[PDB]
């Protein structure tokens, strides 16, 4: 019972906010186009915060 961090969370944030800008992007135009979105948050906080 602790918390993760918080410079590994900014990057849970910081990729958050690309996700967010993908959703914003006009590549969210299908559930698995803004999936992919997801998934590169994924993978962007797999590999900014994995």
């Amino acid at each position: 019972s602790s918390t993760p961090d918080g410079t590994w969370v900014k990057c849970r944030h910081d990729c958050f906010t690309k996700y967010k800008s993908c959703q914003m992007s006009d590549s969210c135009h299908d559930e698995q186009s803004c999936h992919q979105c997801h998934v590169k948050h994924t993978d962007c906080v797999n590999t900014g915060c994995p």
